[PDB]
């Protein structure tokens, strides 16, 4: 069971572009916090994924479906996928940490209201 919600979103991420790397390989020789991930060792462990990851702000309707997969953080030192946004239905297409590794559907209203302003920018070195 995943327990690190950043740690899981940079999982899927690396998945996603065909990345093979245990969870092990990404916090290797990181000093991480209670166990976890921060924003501040991202972009360290997406470069042992063999990821570039940067962290910016935007407002949710402002991130272009180009960049996506792209890793949101969320409020209470939550973090998810933002693996799409459908503006006509409302609803975005999120990976969360119970979802595991499967996108699932959400009222956009929902996202809104968790979505702290700052993400990832994520991309294949």
């Amino acid at each position: 069971a995943m327990k690190d919600p950043l740690l899981n979103s940079l999982i899927y991420v690396s998945r996603y572009y065909g990345l093979a790397n245990s969870p092990e390989a990404l916090v290797n020789g990181l000093p991480l916090s209670d166990g976890k991930l921060t924003p501040f060792l991202l972009p360290r462990a997406a470069e042992r994924a063999g990821l570039v990851a940067k962290e910016n702000r935007a407002e949710l309707e402002k991130i272009s479906s180009l960049i996506l997969p792209a890793i949101l953080v969320l409020k209470g030192g939550d973090s998810c996928v933002l693996n799409s946004i459908n503006m006509e239905t409302r609803e975005a297409e999120v990976t969360t940490l119970e979802s595991g590794m499967v996108p699932i559907s959400i009222p956009l209203e929902d996202l809104l209201e968790q979505y702290t302003g700052r993400y990832f920018l994520v991309k294949k070195q």
